[PDB]
């Protein structure tokens, strides 16, 4: 009941893991690959291989997680190699996503065009948003350097891709991006990228729970639903059509992943709950959408997907 | 053991209600005077009454609240009546803070020029984060509109003067509104007023729940604090020390209370909480945070204010 179609392609289900989260490694990506997600996609890589921020960098809260991790990746041949040789086998339904998130913008245009010109032929996803990197400042939060990057993207790469987005909270923010996204051959929005430099503090230590940037790292979990929903709502509404959404951000229950299609999303990315619960998760939350429409009489995803209703 | 000093005047505790909550009428008002919070704000006035928007416009959660009031309040005139009224009956321990919120700045500066030629002697707090008037953004989003305001208002107003922020999720943002109001003579800095433009849904129904903007509007309590406490911080360690702070978002209990004057709050301020508890709320918050610090064997707020640590 929840086959999908998204960028031309078919997948058994719009749940994927959300980049960053159990995808490292290739024994993370086989073990998402083995899972009942419909798709997944890689950890944001860099030119580079990192090592990250200094730890701890990751904590779980009652209403979600704190992070600040520093782009720790395996570097861009890694996983270009990985998903090349995967390509091959013909053994999933439903391309591989492929996250990149450059240190400067000459760094995503060159991997942008390592992509183009290998025989890559899955989904890439453009990072915009990593609020946990030393000293940048989250490039979708600056709307002229935003367009001027991605107009020289699009000079060249023809290949599907996707704009990971930091969260806006201004409607008069979502109209300005939206417009600039709206010119551009755009395959996705992925809304949203964890809340950006949030603060945790243990009352009895007095003092903050992660190393990096003085405690200072991205919310995700309960904490930033309904900034996710309202985001992927409001580019539902604005974008054009060819421009499809996926939705990340506190997505832990069917109801939650429910919300989300409501809202207009089609695939749907898990971070937070996935990062507590391993892979089993896909299996639990698929049951439980699949209750929740067969409690309304759905069998299709198309049945109420977007279908949010005002007052 | 909660006496604090602010904007050079003397307060029981750092305790007050959010404008906006349990400070439309006098009756209101003079509630929160009875009650147990150290001051108190009226609700952000404009030069003309308003109504507000339609109803349902504020809904309990269970992580907080989400609201688009649309600015409902008695009009300018109503409030400096009362404020300048009791100001003159000394009957109470600290300034009255006085909220405004114009939709253009014309607006603003009509009403901090009628406070300043008025006798008020309290304070004045100006709201630059209401999302009011369509096609804005939050005039605190545009730090050019900010700057412009700010340098304005300095030219005539010599009152005591706070500014009420939205919350920003990038350092540089932070950097950039801390060298604007570094460069006036402002008594302090409020952060944060809601989280603009959330989203919730009731799934049984599918739909939003208020009736404003499409079901769009301002989150406040639990789902906040983390970000709360972050605008706070990253406030703390960069404006001149001559600008105090004001912490708001996400308090309900004394830990919470106690997170943000480690932080550097100096006064705190309970919106949400207040809105479901009442004025009650104070004693008992008081006596949370009280008990707090007679664990830590602690006799004055001065003991851990600001004193968090990094790791
Ligand atoms: C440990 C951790 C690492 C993350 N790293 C990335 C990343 O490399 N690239 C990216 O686009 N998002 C990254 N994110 C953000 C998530 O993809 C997701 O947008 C966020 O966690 C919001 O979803 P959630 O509420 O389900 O956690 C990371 C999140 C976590 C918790
Ligand atoms: C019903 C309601 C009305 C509000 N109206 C105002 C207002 O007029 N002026 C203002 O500065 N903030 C207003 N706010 C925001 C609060 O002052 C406060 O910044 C916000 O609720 C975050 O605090 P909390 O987590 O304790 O709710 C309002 C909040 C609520 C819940
Ligand atoms: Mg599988
Ligand atoms: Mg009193």
């Amino acid at each position: 009941m929840l086959n999908t179609t998204f960028a031309n392609a078919k997948f058994a289900n719009p749940f994927m893991n959300a980049s960053g989260v159990h995808c490292m490694t290739i024994e993370d990506l086989e073990e998402l690959k083995a899972s009942q997600a419909g798709a997944y996609i890689t950890k944001s890589s860099t030119l580079e291989k990192r090592e990250g921020n200094p730890l701890p960098r990751y904590v779980d809260l009652e209403l979600g997680s704190i992070n600040s991790m520093g782009l720790p990746n395996l570097g861009f041949d890694y996983y270009l190699d990985y998903v090349l040789k995967n390509q091959k086998e013909n053994a999933q339904e439903g391309p591989i996503f492929f996250s990149i998130a450059g240190m400067s913008a000459a760094e995503n245009i060159a991997m942008l065009k390592k992509i183009q010109e290998s025989d890559f032929s899955g989904i890439t996803e453009l990072n915009l948003s990593c609020p946990n990197v030393p000293g940048e400042p989250q490039l979708a939060y600056d709307f002229e350097a935003t367009e001027k990057l991605l107009k020289e993207v699009f000079t060249f790469f023809t290949k599907p891709l996707g704009v990971k987005l930091p969260p806006y909270f201004d409607l008069v923010h979502f109209d300005i991006m939206a417009e600039i996204l709206n010119q551009f051959p755009l395959t996705y929005v992925n809304s949203v990228n964890s809340i950006g430099n949030g603060l945790f503090i243990d009352p009895e230590a007095e003092s903050v729970v992660i190393k990096p940037k003085d405690g200072f790292g991205g919310i995700g979990g309960a904490y930033i639903k309904p900034t996710a929903l309202a985001n992927v709502r409001a580019f539902y509404t604005r974008l054009k059509p060819e421009i499809q959404i996926i939705g990340t951000g506190g997505i832990e229950t069917g109801q939650d992943a429910f919300e989300h299609l409501l809202c207009g999303a089609t695939m749907l990315q898990i971070g937070t709950a996935l990062h507590k619960e391993g892979p089993a998760i896909f299996d639990r939350i698929i049951k439980e959408l699949e209750e929740i429409m067969n409690q309304k009489g759905y069998q299709s995803i198309a049945d109420f997907h977007g279908k949010l209703k005002s007052l």
